[PDB]
């Protein structure tokens, strides 16, 4: 490109190493494009940032790129200081799948483009499944059960880690139709019915010792952590986040390979793809032509994808994850780029933001699970308990 020189500032938030790859990132922009200056803006952690940013913004200080959040980008659009970037001549959205874009619209228009991206998979030991016939197909919830069954009959140890949450339940409700909320977050988007479900499909499984007992999964701090049954090499399977499988792998020497999870017969697609965060460009810009320019070398360029690497989550762009996968990715990096492009093709878009109250009723929908487990209620009584609980909460 060939126009005079401008200066473009850049609003972002991370943790130290998040701030590190970024400015690598800008570096090479900076080379690659030298009649665009870059002024970054490093906002600090998460919090810092948006506080900060809510008063700039409104006070007219607005940075032209802003990193932005799933939670906070309706509130940006809806105000008018976003730009519209349907249709932008210089943002090539060829290599973004439909679905992970339409979480950055807001009432038609489109105001932030994903720049990362994280999804559920099957964390399976190989070789270990590969005593049951299993070599990775997306399968059944209820092939998936047998699988399990004839995985632990093989081998006397846990199949999988009894993968009850508030997401992986959330999953199992987009497959019956319904979801966590409902789409203004005034109440659970779901029935008894379901809820009952889900918990009963995996009580069967703890019946016969396929999953671990309520007391062993009450000592699970997080996923990969020394305390996961699967770092223990207790459970050969955990139906998680992608981005587990580097941790994971790097824990035990057994080979670890994907799948996607599994389907619900009669059921529509309960996956989706999960936006780490989002590029917007400033309604107000006085440079648009440059600002796209930038978003588009953060999202397709290669030394952009090298610079940035997996610090937010998966790249977004197809383009990057190729040329990454030919270089500059390890083997359980390679495979969590494969799977990722097998989610793409069936992955419907993300449901709405949550309502506020969601990190409370995550903790009481986990305690639910854990009093099922532990058999202290039965699945219709954890079921009921916990809705009228949530719903009188997102009522208040």
């Amino acid at each position: 490109d060939s126009k005079p020189v401008v200066t473009l500032t850049f609003g972002f938030w991370g943790d130290a190493k998040e701030e590190a790859v970024t400015l690598a990132a800008v570096k090479a922009f900076e080379k690659a494009y030298p009649n665009i200056h870059i002024q970054t803006e490093f906002g600090g952690p998460f919090n810092q940032y948006f506080t900060k940013l809510s008063t700039e913004v409104a006070g007219g200080n607005a940075p032209d790129i802003m990193q932005m959040d799933y939670e906070y980008i309706d509130a940006y659009a809806k105000e008018g200081q976003l730009l519209n970037l349907k249709g932008a001549k210089g943002i090539n959205i060829s290599t973004i799948s439909p679905s992970v874009l339409k979480s950055g619209y807001i009432d038609g228009g489109l105001y932030g483009i994903p720049n990362a991206l994280n999804n559920y998979a099957v964390i399976y030991d190989e070789a270990a499944f590969a005593k049951a016939g299993y070599h990775g197909q997306r399968v059944s919830w209820q092939q998936w059960a047998d699988i399990l069954e004839k995985v632990h009959k093989a081998t006397g140890k846990w199949a999988e880690n009894d993968d009850e949450s508030w997401q992986t339940f959330g999953y199992w409700a987009r497959q019956h139709g319904q979801h966590l909320y409902n789409a203004s977050g005034t109440k659970l988007g779901f029935t008894e019915s379901t809820l009952v479900s889900y918990l009963n499909y995996w009580a069967n499984l703890r019946k016969e010792g396929v999953v671990p007992p309520g007391t062993v999964t009450s000592l699970i701090k997080q996923t990969a952590d020394p305390t996961d049954p699967m770092v223990q090499g207790k459970s050969d399977a955990e139906l998680t986040w992608v981005n587990y499988v580097v941790s994971l792998q790097s824990e035990m020497t057994r080979s670890l390979a994907l799948a996607l999870p599994p389907t619900q017969p009669g059921g529509e697609e309960g996956l989706y793809i999960k936006p780490s965060q989002f590029w917007s460009i400033y309604s107000k810009t006085k440079y648009p032509q440059q600002a796209e320019l930038f978003v588009n070398f953060l999202l397709n360029n290669v030394q952009a994808g090298k610079a940035l690497g997996l610090v937010r989550g998966i790249p977004v762009s197809s383009s990057v994850r190729t040329q990454l996968m030919a270089s500059g990715t390890s083997a359980p990096e390679k495979a969590e780029f494969q799977l990722v492009n097998e989610a793409l093709k069936v992955a419907t878009p993300i449901d709405p933001p949550p309502p506020q109250h969601d990190k409370e009723i995550d903790q009481d929908f986990a305690n639910m699970v854990q009093a099922v487990q532990y058999g202290k209620e039965t699945p219709q009584q954890g079921a009921e308990q916990f809705m009228q609980e949530a719903n009188d909460l997102l009522q208040n």
